[PDB]
């Protein structure tokens, strides 16, 4: 039994591909894995993704996308895929002890946000904890917070919150940075950014929300606590292209690269959506539109085999 | 007063970057046009925008985008732009002898389908007419149906809408196909499809919906009906870049072209999103992803200045 299509992850990305590939007939068959529903499924709001005046949750916003593609015919199984076969005109992918074949694939397995790995991430995520200044920034209007990393992107995020915040703190755990020196040097400039080199997390305390860090210096062990309602980490995040290299192009740091403006990969009829190649944008609006071109480009690659 | 950036445009384009810049506090002004809305303000049911299990007419769905970039701060006018001036460090739009200027402008006008201009096209409008296989082709399932059209856009719908209809009537003005060979020589070898050249539809016949058009024969004049419960209109689309030409670089089709994989287009501060620039998906859901990353790109060119 060769699918038309299987598609790889369930975040917007691999939903939105469902819907289009579902409502096109192709009975598209879609491995969510165990921790289905991509990243939203671990926030709380989400308040810029359009057609929602006054917001919704993450969770509901995924069951709404997975209910829609049930309702065109999708066939979701909440399983990981551990392994892949991606060349040639039959594509498996092998899921625990059983397989699966298909003639396209589309791959939206997304990108980690790399987590701090201390106590009272999880617990607080939602609730001072966040990974997206642009979604939640606004939230934190005159507080006192964080910024964890060292790179363009931790760079970006606290030079950007400070049109919210009170200050920011941007803490790193060398006393060297890999942003850019532009990047670096809007920071350094902002009044509202103090650095914390050599410094990491050890525990984000909070009794409902955020109330503050514990901190220690990476050279001297010296212990301290901030006074913080929110941490932003930054810290970077890692492609989940593991189940494909070695057989579609990946860039240097492990994106899936594509043709153009498209979404076709190296591999004929591999197509690949959202975060796992955008490492620019990671917002749920560009992943769902980029899973939904996902889509129309497979069908019409289906449609001249 | 000159504004960080000017949205020209109300579709999911223009909407999405407005919610993203009012969030990201650029304060944007933004002319929605009289016509104001999008496409989707003129159809029925929106069924593949991935967030509604059961859909959301059109108009719903664009007044909860509308409402949502208000609640964010965004300053939205019901005024065309009838000229601007986009070269340096600050733009100008004109509104009838109103002028407005911005250090950036998001470009988001979108494109026009092209009508067949005949009585009957607009009544029926979401009753048996339909610009958009992919989003319509669904609900004539069994149904005798025209495509109209002679390039790889009718093609491509026409063959398209086999899987669903149990007949499709390509209908074209003249006995040349401006199609590629490929396109071409698909459609001629799909059972389900009859051809009819030099022949134009002067009318849509029907009551509540689509019963019929009235054919005419471009050459010879005879005059004849054909009963058919739907119409596909698939004869090409004029992207809305006459405000831009001779400012930003336009592809042969009239497309506002773009950098690499952003928005940003050949003109500093300028950036453009959705069916403007677009001319592969043409769909809200990708619309909305490219304008939320030209607000994205908007602003971090304005965090460069
Ligand atoms: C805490 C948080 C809050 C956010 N808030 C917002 C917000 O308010 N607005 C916004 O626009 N964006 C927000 N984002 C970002 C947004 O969620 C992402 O940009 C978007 O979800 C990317 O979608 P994606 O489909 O490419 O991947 P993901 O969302 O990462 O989804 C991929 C899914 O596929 C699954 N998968 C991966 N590999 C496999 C495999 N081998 N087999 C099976 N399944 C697999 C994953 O487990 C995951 O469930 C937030 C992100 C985070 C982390
Ligand atoms: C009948 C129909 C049904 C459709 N159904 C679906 C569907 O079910 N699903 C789907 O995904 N897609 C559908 N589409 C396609 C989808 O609507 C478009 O791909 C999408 O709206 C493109 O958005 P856009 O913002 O780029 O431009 P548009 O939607 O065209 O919006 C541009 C807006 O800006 C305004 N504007 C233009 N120039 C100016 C100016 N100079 N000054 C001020 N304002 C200006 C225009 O008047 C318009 O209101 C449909 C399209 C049509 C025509
Ligand atoms: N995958 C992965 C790679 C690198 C990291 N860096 C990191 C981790 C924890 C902390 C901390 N508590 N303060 S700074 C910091 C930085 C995390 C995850
Ligand atoms: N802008 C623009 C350019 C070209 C067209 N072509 C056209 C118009 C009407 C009809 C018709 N009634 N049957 S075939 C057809 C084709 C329409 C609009
Ligand atoms: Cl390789
Ligand atoms: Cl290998
Ligand atoms: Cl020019
Ligand atoms: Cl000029
Ligand atoms: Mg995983
Ligand atoms: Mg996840
Ligand atoms: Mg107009
Ligand atoms: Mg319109």
């Amino acid at each position: 039994t060769v699918h038309d299509v299987i598609i790889i992850g369930s975040g917007p990305a691999g939903y939105t591909a469902a819907i289009y590939a579902a409502r096109a007939q192709l009975k598209p068959l879609v491995f969510e894995g165990t921790q289905f529903g991509g990243a939203l499924m671990t926030t709380t709001e989400v308040e810029n993704y359009p057609g929602f005046r006054e917001g919704i949750t993450g969770p509901e916003l995924m069951d709404q996308m997975r209910e829609q593609a049930l309702r065109f015919g999708a066939d979701l199984r909440m399983e990981d895929v551990d392994a892949v076969q991606l060349e040639g005109p039959v594509k498996t992918v092998v899921v625990g002890d059983e397989t699966h074949q298909a003639r396209a694939v589309i791959l939206a397995m997304g990108a980690a946000a790399r987590h701090l790995g201390v106590p009272g991430e999880e617990a607080l995520t939602g609730m001072g904890v966040s990974t997206c200044a642009t979604c939640d920034g606004f939230f934190f209007r005159d507080q006192d917070i964080v910024v964890v990393g060292g790179g363009d992107s931790a760079m970006e995020e606290a030079t950007f919150l400070t049109r919210f915040a009170r200050s920011v703190t941007l803490i790193h755990r060398r006393d060297e940075f890999r942003a850019s020196k532009i990047m670096l040097e809007r920071a350094r400039a902002n009044e509202k950014i103090t650095f914390l080199t050599n410094t990491e997390i050890t525990q984000i305390e909070g009794d409902p929300k955020v109330t503050g860090v514990r901190l220690r210096d990476t050279v001297t062990g010296e212990e301290s606590k901030l006074d913080v309602t929110g941490v932003f980490v930054a810290i970077g995040h890692d492609p989940r292209s593991e189940l494909v290299r070695g057989q579609v192009e990946l860039d240097d740091e492990g994106y899936v690269k594509v043709q153009g403006r498209t979404t076709y990969t190296s591999l004929d009829g591999v197509f690949a959506a959202g975060d796992l190649v955008d490492h620019t944008y990671r917002q749920a609006i560009t992943a769902a539109g980029s899973g939904c071109a996902a889509s129309i480009d497979a069908e019409r690659w289906l449609a001249e085999q």
